[PDB]
């Protein structure tokens, strides 16, 4: 039931890296399916998040699981699928990869100053702390330079789904 | 924690009535948020479908819960949220309504002739119209939109209805 011709792109990166804005535009340009993963967070996680707490590994497990099922669902009937999901850790990425050999990552990149100077500084401090940038041991990960205008980021995102 | 200034629109109707393609154009045209409900079925249902097995109320219960949750999550940070769900039974509509007084439906409506032919160009269909319970006078949060129009026409009509 995996359609190896079909593909899922997880747009990943810290909060404020413009993930949603990119995925939406790219998806309209490409007529792709699009799922903002924030929406799948379980009520508990949002309470915690909204209250001002940063989540941990076990808060995210059930969420990542939910993204995994939705990628599977989406690759059934869409040639190209986009999922916004921060996927900060390598272990989280692995959870998304399971049973999804046709799923890969677009890492919308930038460092602390760019992002901050793009915009709660603390939230942002903790994301970068949690971020584990994917090394040479993750073959299915492409990177986009977000130190550019939205339109250029979208286009680089496009040239990478089409490369 | 519902936010009454924000609103969720669920596009209902039988498969082939164009739900997803309409929602996308509207969502993009309105900088609105958009969730195609099909993507939230559990593995369970998706494996079943892969086996040409058409679902019953039970397969749908957890799917509909998941949707209800997404609706709520979506309305935290979006003035306008769009969700695609065929939602043919009244009981499913109420299942979406729970805790979401701020969610209504856009019933994308057309006779069988009109959807039949959209499908051929892409049995379940007859069955579908069969399962479809049309929302009566007692469902007050239901707007209807005629789909025997050019898609741009249908898109324009769904926006008209949301701005009402
Ligand atoms: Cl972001
Ligand atoms: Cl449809």
């Amino acid at each position: 039931t995996t359609n190896h011709d079909h593909h899922i792109y997880v747009l990943m990166g810290v909060s404020g890296s413009g993930k949603s804005a990119v995925a939406s535009e790219v998806a309209h340009q490409l007529h792709a399916a699009f799922l903002d993963g924030d929406f799948l967070h379980p009520r508990r996680n949002i309470e915690k998040m909204a209250s001002g707490e940063p989540l941990n590994d076990d808060d995210r497990k059930p969420w990542l699981q939910a993204l995994n099922d939705a990628a599977f669902a989406m690759q059934r009937t869409n040639k190209v699928s986009l999922i916004v999901c921060s996927a900060l850790k390598k272990h989280y990425r692995d959870l998304l990869r399971e049973g999804n050999p046709n799923l890969s990552f677009i890492y919308l990149k930038g460092d602390f100053d760019v992002i901050e100077s793009r915009l709660k500084t603390q939230m942002l401090v903790t994301q970068f702390e949690t971020l584990q940038e994917p090394g040479a041991d993750e073959t299915d990960v492409l990177v986009v330079d977000i130190d550019q205008p939205l339109e250029g980021v979208v286009a680089s995102t496009i040239e990478v789904i089409k490369k």
